[PDB]
């Protein structure tokens, strides 16, 4: 076992010469040389077994990604874990290594309008597949959009991904939320658990805006500041949209705010393609029921040079619907079972 930044990476001898990439609350990613396929790969060490929530998220991530196969989505190529539940302290997911991500690219590179268009196309093409499986990504952001030197784009990090559940989307005002703050749709702060597909379209909207200027459109500094930033650009919600917010705490907060008029997109993005801003507007709609869906976004005139629904595949086996109540110890068993197919035996 090699250390990487203090963590044992128990993946050798097949995977050697490890370099730290990044991490999260319960895992670390490294590049590693695969001594079999003779390529570098990405390896995520996941260490979730001391927390039910991280176990839930580990099982979803693995189960979702094992069902998916698509050019614009990062798959799982191998899973390393111990041969018995007793000896299993971590799980390692092996994935295609990509050169960079959109976060790093936007900090260093101006994107031509043709690159923005192609990137957005690829995002939406992968998202069409995800949504067609009845899955939500729920943490779409530039650092989760990987790229290689030929500008192929793949969506990664399904750690917050969930099967859609729109009948249980309602919650109260200021309900805590885990996904990355700057890409949260307004309704998260108002009345939404983020259990419908419209949550991901908002994030893609934010990504498109950020591609146009190299800067996050809504960099909220804290939870309610995120909504402040959204309403500064979109302006005050209409009576009709405000009437869809039935929770009094949320509604009366909105009614307490000074009036704001809509900032026209062509004012924030003077050099942008007019069709790009027309799609941007439709993705960054305040009311989630009125917000554009993934297949309509693909059909938008901005993407006319790429749109080809016959070459925009859907999932063969969508998710049909309960791991919420299960303890740490039973989810470990389910993770062990879910990963059994990759064992030598
Ligand atoms: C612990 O997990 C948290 C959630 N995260 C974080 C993360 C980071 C990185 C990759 C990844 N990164 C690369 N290439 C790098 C891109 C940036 O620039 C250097 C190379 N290639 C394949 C993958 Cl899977 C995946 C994830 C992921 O799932």
């Amino acid at each position: 076992p090699e250390m990487v930044r203090g963590q044992v990476f128990d993946v050798g001898p097949r995977y050697t010469n490890l370099s730290y990439i990044g991490e999260g609350a319960y895992g670390m990613v490294c590049s590693a040389y695969d001594n079999v396929n003779k390529v570098r790969v990405a390896i995520k060490k996941i260490s979730p077994f001391e927390h039910q929530t991280y176990c839930q998220r580990t099982l979803r991530e693995i189960k979702i990604l094992l069902r998916f196969r698509h050019e614009n989505i990062i798959g799982i190529n191998d899973i390393i874990r111990a041969p018995t539940i007793e000896q299993m302290k971590d799980v390692y997911i092996v994935q295609d290594l990509m050169e960079t991500d959109l976060y790093k690219l936007l900090k260093t590179q101006h994107l031509s309008n043709d690159h923005i268009c192609y990137f957005l196309y690829q995002i939406l093409r992968g998202l069409k597949y995800i949504h067609s499986a009845n899955v939500l990504h729920r943490d779409l952001k530039p650092s989760n959009l990987l790229l290689n030197t030929t500008c192929d784009l793949k969506i990664c990090d399904f750690g917050l991904a969930r099967v859609a559940d729109p009948d249980h989307d309602h919650t109260g005002f200021l309900t805590e939320y885990v996904a990355t703050r700057w890409y949260r749709a307004p309704e998260i702060m108002l009345n939404s658990k983020g259990y419908t597909k419209s949550i991901d379209i908002w994030s893609v909207g934010c990504i498109l805006a950020e591609m146009l200027s190299n800067r996050p459109i809504f960099p909220g500094k804290h939870y309610l500041d995120q909504l402040n930033h959204i309403l500064g650009i979109l302006g005050s919600p209409s009576q009709e949209d405000l009437n869809c917010i039935i929770n009094l705490k949320a509604r009366n907060y909105l009614l307490s705010l000074p009036h704001k008029n809509k900032v026209p997109w062509n004012r924030l993005f003077p050099n942008a393609d007019s069709k790009a801003l027309d799609l941007l507007d439709k993705m960054l709609t305040f009311n989630p029921h009125k917000r554009i869906e993934v297949e309509q976004a693909l059909a938008h005139p901005y993407l006319e040079q790429y749109y080809d629904p016959s070459d925009e595949p859907i999932a063969e086996a969508p998710f049909k619907f309960e791991l919420d109540d299960l303890p740490k110890e039973k989810l470990k068993e389910l993770i062990f079972e879910e990963t059994a197919r990759f064992q030598p035996g």
